[PDB]
């Protein structure tokens, strides 16, 4: 079957699992596992980094028949058009677009505060920017069921991703965006979303390495 | 016509300007100017930022007509969507995907060294990681004219743009890799390139902002 590779924790890896998932395809995990402190080793990976025949080693990683793929992104891509989940005219391309990269910046501010050393210390203030945040995917959301459109798409899973983890820092964070809470129901609701959440291959937590000052284990 | 809006500086929107003037697209620009330390005014861009229609607002940003694009890689994906500057089989879409993304990467790794007050003590160490970085680019590249395959693509823009960068930052990192040296002779030697290379439009450098520890004057 389809391999996908990646560290033991949901860091940016929960869209490809779920989307796996989604399109019923046949993959096997391997999740490698980092050492505790001192050290941390990460010899596990590292010793087979550069034997995968990968163009680009890293983790996340995908292996499909002889296609062998690295960059979460370029796997939610490659999923999407093999499953026919892209957007299918040019307003859902681009509102995908851009929904893929904004997920992305999100994602690295929070890794920044969440891997500071005083995390306690700008949780506060990093607290005060999160409703213009919330409130720029809400209103860009509106009154569509999905973020692209008509369908769900590859993009709708990036977003369930973000919300979900800033759901999980922040707890009140969405009270104030009602479409926002319908549409973690919606996609949490989804027939082999539901199913998948409720089975052991599922790993909603931790969400960083033990390395972090937050969801570390 | 097209309106493209950053800061007054080369940063992440060279493959932008680039791509515009390869399409010859009619655009207009709007360079915004920040104030030196320690204060470094943002209030030409902050005095409009929310005044634009943009739904997640952010530098740069593309207006073409009705439609307003954040994030760098989408509006590279919606210029080559509109001038058939994408990878035309699966296997060229796949290489597009991953360059797109391992250009992000190897930009935010140069950013994270410059924006730090470490620099000096921190130099040493990053340079030790260019040969690596260089040495996987070159084996994908191979002996292909272009990074997506036989065509140029909107790839080539991003990649030019990293490769450029980091020999500007070591002038010898590229010594050991020939095919890398063509590639940045070749891309260079289109007629829209290197015509506007000489154009009052050109902005090579500074790289950074005011904030950055190099290149950023
Ligand atoms: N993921 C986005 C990130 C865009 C972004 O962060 N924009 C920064 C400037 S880019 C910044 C940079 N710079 O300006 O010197 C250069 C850079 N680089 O060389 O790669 C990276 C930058 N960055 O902050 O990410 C900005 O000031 N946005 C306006 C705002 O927040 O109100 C994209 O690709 O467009
Ligand atoms: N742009 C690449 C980034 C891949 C990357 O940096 N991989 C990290 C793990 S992701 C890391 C992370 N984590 O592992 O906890 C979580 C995270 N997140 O939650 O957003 C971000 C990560 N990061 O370092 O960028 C790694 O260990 N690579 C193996 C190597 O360097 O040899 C992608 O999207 O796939």
């Amino acid at each position: 079957p389809m391999i996908l590779g990646y560290w033991n924790v949901r860091g940016l890896t929960h869209p490809i699992r779920l989307l796996l998932e989604y399109t019923d395809s046949s993959y096997e995990e391997k999740r490698y596992a980092m050492g505790d402190a001192p050290d941390y080793d990460r010899s596990q990976w590292l010793n087979e980094k550069f034997k995968l025949g990968l163009d680009f080693p890293n983790l996340p990683y995908l292996i499909d028949g002889s296609r062998k793929i690295t960059q979460s992104n370029a796997i939610m891509r490659y999923l999407a058009r093999k499953h026919h989940l892209c957007g299918e005219t040019e307003e859902e391309r681009i509102r995908a677009d851009i929904v893929e990269n904004q997920v992305m910046d999100n994602r690295m501010q929070l890794i920044m505060l969440c891997y500071n050393p005083d995390f306690e210390k700008q949780k506060p203030e990093f607290l005060k920017t999160i409703p213009e945040k919330m409130k720029l995917y809400s209103e860009f959301l509106g009154k569509r069921p999905w973020f692209a459109g008509d369908k769900v798409t590859y993009v709708d899973f990036l977003a369930y991703d973000i919300l979900d983890q800033y759901h999980i820092f922040e707890p009140k964070c969405l009270d104030a965006f009602p479409n926002l809470k319908d549409f973690l129901a919606r996609f949490e609701g989804l027939k082999k979303i539901s199913a998948y959440m409720k089975s052991s291959r599922y790993l909603s937590t931790p969400i960083f390495s033990k390395l972090a000052q937050w969801s570390n284990k």
